[PDB]
RNA sequence: CAAGGUCAUUCGCAAGAGUGGCC
RNA sequence: GUCAUUCGCAAGAGUGGCCUUGC
């Protein structure tokens, strides 16, 4: 019995699972991605599904259920659980955080099969067996979220010989136990209908080999905690490092925390996601630069310290020579500077001796109370904008914008709105014009 | 036994396996391909390797030889190959021919293992057992082709169980029955020493499931035909149908047609691959493509057809109208025009009343003797260039080119040296500087 | 030497746009 | 309604170019 072979299709069941529902969004928005995953020996992240063997069956169903490439989360998710390694993953709403341990949670247990054990028991008849071994548990803490777990979980066992099955309290048990006395092989369920199934008999979690806290801060402030620590603690479940553990949640407080050290092993820690600072951005044509930025320092109090970001050393030094001649007083560093030029020139800009720095990069990763960032040139990326704003103390910067920045207009722009800056309307009318 | 599942590594292998030799090539000038797979339910063609679930060992295999893509006759071999279909392939030396086969094979026997007839016999002990009986058997004409499949076989046999061994001519025989000895599931042999082989029992055929003949058409004209049937049809290799038969041959004569037919079984022909046209090509900026064709035109002769390709339905009416305002005869025929214009304008055009037809690609699906075909608009690609051309009988094509045609320039220099035409200096010069 | 970003060409993919051809 | 090509944007990969940073 190879569970890697898919079974034949039914043009009926592949309507009513793919047609509409959660088919695949474009995660553009996001795709300028603040991600770390921290821990021992942490499997590196992927680019494409490809990048990893999920088999046959699942690579069909992303293929059926329209999604092309992994989001952020599934980038490091994927990978660490394929791996057999636990997960904490801190992700917000909308990230796909549902087929991050689906994905890699079916393609094991296809590749696998249902193990020795299932094997060694009364396969389910015809008329079923009254107690089920579930693979892999699931845990949710509402009906409705428990539901779409589900739904995703038929559409990536579809043509599968996985059978999902989802439990919740509020309903007839009647329906859920006739529901799993057909077979259950992966479970959604909530805490409390849960166990009552393992009180009645029908569920044993002797073979459970992934068990996956969805929404884990939810569950814990709906007070499910004492049901799951009976679920997982003081039941037949096999414990940490033998069975495969992930936790899942939107929020990372100090009980979820622990709750991590108490149900995972050798885990990564996964977390996936600038407002004290008055942010501008000008149109500013490449001939203009510099007597935009005059008109900026003759504004300037007598002692606020304005650090002044450019692209190349080059065009550092240029512009010092330039300030120098109009009779500011200013510095410079850069790259190839050497350490006791770079001194020299921290040591004027710290004593106010020269209250204008003009930098490269290399003072974005902080060398040391600036009043005022300006980005003589915006950066070719938003993740070195970051790094160059966050250099204040109020605080305030400015950037100089033209054609050349078309790269950044919307990450710029969705830097803006996330920091609940003002947005020029400008700056909206050419991302959309630029991207639609 | 596992097969599916990787043997770890060993640096010094990887180095003296990957380092060098024959990594990948980037098939770009040929991105451009005529390529036909013809045959009853032809598997469908991909893109990319995922497109198929090759295994972690393969696509762990291809990375390291710095495959990025399947080459065009890759994209049709490996889907067919995997589906288990047997294929008459025709593509030039250089195609990457040699992994369109060894891959989808070693894929194969990774997940379907070693089959039960060999796990049902001795293990092969470190004084390794007398006969083997490979799983795979591939047949080149020389010794130098024969090696160069077998380097690469060692290259996607890494990290697995199976064990590439290679035979040929005029070489110590000692030597390859002691490296058969330590175990052999794929063989690369040239059909003179594997006969020898066999009539010393230490080659058996009853299990091979995959057999392949490289450069075929080669192997006859050097004389193997009757090592090869007796190879194939006179002892214990498995009929057609049951092995998995694969023919690969840089030409397709007569004498192999009738060798495929005797060896494949429901088998795929898969093929890959203008000189009597005089071809030119001029700058022509839009604005004076209407005075360029008027010369062409006036210099024509009084008797001559001359077929003028454009590129929209508005451009046809245009351009008509614009000639006959000029006192040129002529008609014109898009995918607007009803069957009766149609009619209308062919009559007109092959009674030589109007011996100018100004036409979309139309008429660029065969619909006459035209002496000349002149592109007042290229084409959006190369394939379409081909079929306007066609439609010539000396003949000649002059086709008009400026800015808006960059995106083929690559594509018609390669077309006007591969059909032995002359150059301008100018189309080398802004191909290479645009693409470099 | 290593690490990061952007751009240009190419390949696939998704969304959009434009043209073409078939009914 | 179906089909083909091109182009914009976006993801990845390969090549090239460019810039930045660390010894
Ligand atoms: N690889 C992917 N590509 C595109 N869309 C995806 C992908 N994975 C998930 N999605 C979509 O993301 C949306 C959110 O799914 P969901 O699991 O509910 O996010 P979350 O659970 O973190 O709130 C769904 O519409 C889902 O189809
Ligand atoms: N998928 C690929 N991507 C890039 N290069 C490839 C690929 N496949 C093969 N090649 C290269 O193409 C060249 C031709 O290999 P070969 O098999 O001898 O072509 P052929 O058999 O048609 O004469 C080799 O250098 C090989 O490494
Ligand atoms: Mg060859
Ligand atoms: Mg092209």
């Amino acid at each position: 019995d190879d569970w890697s072979k898919p079974l034949p299709p039914s043009e009926r069941l592949e309507q009513e699972l793919f047609s509409g529902g959660n088919t695949g969004i474009n995660f553009e928005k996001y795709d300028d991605i603040p991600v770390e995953a921290t821990g021992n020996n942490c499997p590196p992240h992927i680019e494409s599904f490809s990048d990893v063997e999920m088999g046959e069956i699942i690579m069909g169903n992303i293929e059926l259920t329209r999604y092309t490439r992994p989001t952020p989360v599934q980038k490091h998710a994927i990978p660490i659980i394929k791996e057999k390694r636990d997960l904490m993953a801190c992700a917000q709403t909308g990230s796909g955080k549902t087929a991050a341990f689906l994905l890699p949670i079916l393609s094991q247990i296809y590749s696998d099969g249902p193990g020795e054990a299932l094997r060694a028991m009364k396969e389910n008849g015809r008329y079923g067996r009254r107690k089920q071994y579930p693979i892999s548990l699931v845990l949710a803490p509402t009906r409705e979220l428990a539901v779409q777990i589900y739904e995703e979980a038929r559409k990536f066992s579809y043509r599968s010989r996985v059978r999902p099955c989802v439990v919740y309290g509020g309903a007839d048990i009647g329906q859920q136990i006739r529901d799993l006395e057909r077979g259950c092989h992966l479970l959604v369920a909530t805490p409390g209908r849960l166990v009552d199934m393992m009180e009645r008999g029908k569920i044993g979690l002797d073979f459970c080999k992934y068990l996956v806290l969805d929404e884990a801060d939810r569950m814990l402030d709906m007070g499910f905690e004492p049901q799951i620590r009976r679920i997982v603690e003081q039941d037949t479940m096999p414990p940490k490092g033998v069975r495969h553990t992930m936790m899942f949640s939107a929020t990372f407080p100090k009980e979820i925390q622990m709750l991590a050290r108490d149900f995972l092993d050798e885990y990564i820690f996964l977390a996936v996601g600038s407002e004290n600072i008055t942010q501008k951005v000008v149109w500013v044509e490449e001939s203009d630069k510099r007597s935009f930025l005059l008109d900026l320092l003759n504004a300037t109090g007598k002692d606020s310290l304005t650090l002044v970001f450019v692209e190349t050393k080059k065009g550092a030094d240029s512009l010092e020579d330039f300030l120098y001649h109009e009779g500011y007083a200013c510095t410079s560093i850069h790259g190839d500077r050497s350490q006791r030029d770079r001194e020299e020139a921290l040591h004027q800009f710290r004593s106010g001796k020269s209250p204008i720095l003009v930098a490269t990069a290399v003072a974005a990763r902080g060398l040391d109370n600036v009043k005022h960032v300006i980005n003589f040139d915006l950066p070719s990326d938003i993740e070195e904008y970051v790094h160059r704003i966050g250099r204040t103390g109020l605080g305030l910067a400015t950037s100089f914008f033209n054609e050349r920045n078309i790269n950044i207009t919307k990450d710029l722009l969705d830097l803006l709105v996330e920091a609940k800056q003002e947005v020029p309307s400008w700056l909206e009318n050419m991302a959309y014009e630029h991207h639609y």
